[PDB]
């Protein structure tokens, strides 16, 4: 795929490539200059020749077309896809250009966090984006603060030679959600393993079955990272992860720990866990419960945790909807009317 995506090749005779916008397991996203549409910058998402990723560009190409034409001016705030092709057997997926992620913006700036004003508006974009797919009968399964994209390039960066590197300030903070590789259908078959590790829900680590909750669970994993600017979920281990939960959320309900198949994580109705080992004091060095992560205890700070902490429900059933999310008492600031 190096050999078909450098800067200055020209893709189905109009996407001449300018410079890459981001890569992963799936491929890869570049800016292209479109010679047919007057010469806008548009992205375009080649994807690896692989079974898997083929097979998720097809579903991807499907759920986009429902969306987009069920919402065409993306008031729910999809990302906008142009048209399909082939170049040299992958399958490419044209977009319209959106700027940075979350990801990016958070990581470039030192792991320094989103100011709270900013979280708020975030926050409400992403819960009403999400809830269009939940009210279309679908479940992302893969948000992350990589597929949040700020809409336009609407930040200033300054070099600073104290730290040696920009820092970016955002003017304006408007998102939308890319990648529906992974978007599932209600009455479609359900992947046992879905979601990047530390955004996944406990219904899905133990194989429990999940639906739009877990899109819930991920988006409140995502807002204490914008808030904090790291994850209070750093683990590379599903025992771990259950650990960290455990710590920071709670004891998991009994009923989750014996109904699931997931045995081995267990033993009787506990997390078969050596809190006294090297790793599992380790654990609990980096993991405190979590309203002790509030950087104020100003009431608008207390308003976000209540809703992350709502969103972090163990159990699927009870968890926070989205259509609930939107009327915390967090995003009444947005609804201010004198
Ligand atoms: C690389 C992020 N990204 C996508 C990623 C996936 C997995 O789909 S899709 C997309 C569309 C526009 C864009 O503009 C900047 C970026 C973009």
């Amino acid at each position: 795929m190096h050999l078909i995506c450098q800067s200055g090749d020209v893709l189905s005779a109009r996407y001449e490539i300018v410079d890459t916008l981001g890569e992963g397991a799936f491929g890869k996203v570049v800016e292209c200059i479109d010679h047919k549409a007057g010469g806008r910058h548009v992205a375009v998402k080649i994807v690896k020749n692989v079974d898997r990723y083929c097979e998720a560009a097809r579903s991807e190409i499907q759920v986009l077309e429902h969306l987009n034409t069920t919402d065409p001016n993306s008031t729910f705030r999809c990302v906008q896809m142009l048209e399909w092709f082939e170049h040299h057997g992958h399958i490419c997926i044209v977009f319209e250009l959106l700027g940075l992620s979350t990801y990016d913006f958070i990581k470039e700036n030192g792991f320094l966090p989103f100011r709270l004003d900013h979280i708020r508006k975030m926050a409400y974009q992403i819960c009403k984006s999400v809830n269009f797919l939940h009210s279309n009968k679908l479940t992302h399964t893969d948000l992350k603060p990589e597929n949040i994209l700020f809409v336009q390039s609407d930040y200033t960066e300054a070099y600073n030679p104290k730290i040696k590197r920009d820092e970016r300030t955002l003017i304006n903070p408007d998102i939308k959600v890319v990648d529906f590789g992974s978007a599932t259908y209600d009455d479609e078959h359900h992947s046992t393993l879905v979601s990047t590790r530390h955004y996944r829900a406990p219904e899905v680590i133990l194989a429990l079955g999940w639906s739009q909750p877990c899109d819930v669970w991920s988006i409140g994993c995502i807002l204490i990272e914008y808030y904090l600017g790291f994850t209070v979920f750093p683990t590379h281990d599903s025992k771990e992860h259950l650990a960290m939960m455990e710590r920071i959320l709670g004891p998991l309900p009994k009923h989750m720990i014996q109904k699931t198949r997931k045995r081995k994580y267990f033993h009787h109705d506990r997390l078969d866990w050596d809190e006294h080992s090297s790793a599992g004091r380790y654990v609990s060095r980096a993991c405190k419960p979590l309203k002790e992560f509030m950087l104020s205890q100003d009431v608008e700070h207390e308003r976000l945790f209540d809703l992350i902490q709502k969103m972090l429900e163990y159990d699927p059933a009870k968890r926070i909807t989205l259509r609930e999310a939107l009327k915390h008492p967090f995003f009444d600031l947005l609804k201010k009317s004198i």
